[PDB]
């Protein structure tokens, strides 16, 4: 049938996962967003010619890790790993997240997206060149965004899938 991609949006509390995905799904910028609430939503796209669905999980909650979870996480095809441009402690913790995302995919190469968000804001924290260096390292790519401002949210998300699609012809 049509293609679906399964996107997973991943990062710490405060980063931007609501709002970005909000901005994907429902066009506007929703802010305060129920920090607790983990949800998923499709929406149809057409991404260099393809129609196609996009399935975006929400991730929220506690950090906890049974095997539902790591279940659920490897139903992802790929990631979106954000963090806040003015908050070093989520960038720091985007390792963890990669870590994890290729414990449960079982596997180095998942195709991943680094996103540093809340472009919009003077309180920068996380310099681009350090962003782009980690994401060198990891060999994907880097987009900063604001989903305030809806500033790279489109790019961010196509380019998830332009590396799932990499991927599969690997
Ligand atoms: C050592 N802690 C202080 C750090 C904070 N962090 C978190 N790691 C999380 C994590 F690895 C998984 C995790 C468990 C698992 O089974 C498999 C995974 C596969 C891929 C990615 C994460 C997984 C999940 Cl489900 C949640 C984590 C998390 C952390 N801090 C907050 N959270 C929650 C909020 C913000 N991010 C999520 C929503 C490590
Ligand atoms: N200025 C600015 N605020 C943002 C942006 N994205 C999210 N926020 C705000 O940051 C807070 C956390 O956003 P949220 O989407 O709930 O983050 P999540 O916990 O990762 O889902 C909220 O107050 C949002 O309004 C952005 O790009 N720019
Ligand atoms: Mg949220």
């Amino acid at each position: 049938g049509m293609t679906e991609y399964k996107l997973v949006v991943v990062g710490a509390d405060g980063v931007g996962k609501s709002a970005l995905t909000i901005q994907l799904i429902q066009n506007h910028f929703v802010d305060e967003y129920d920090p607790t609430i983990e949800d998923s939503y499709r929406k149809q796209v057409v991404i260099d010619g393809e129609t196609c669905l996009l399935d975006i999980l929400d991730t929220a909650g506690q950090e906890e890790y049974s095997a539902m979870r790591d279940q659920y996480m490897r139903t992802g095809e790929g990631f979106l790993c954000v963090f806040a441009i003015n908050n070093t402690k989520s960038f720091e913790d985007i390792h963890h997240y990669r870590e994890q995302i290729k414990r449960v995919k079982d596997s180095e190469d998942v195709p991943m997206v680094l996103v540093g968000n809340k472009c919009d804001l003077p309180s920068r924290t996380v310099d681009t060149k350090q962003a782009q260096d980690l994401a060198r390292s990891y060999g994907i790519p880097f987009i900063e965004t604001s989903a305030k401002t809806r500033q790279g949210v489109d790019d961010a998300f196509y380019t998830l899938v332009r590396e799932i699609r990499k991927h599969k012809e690997k």
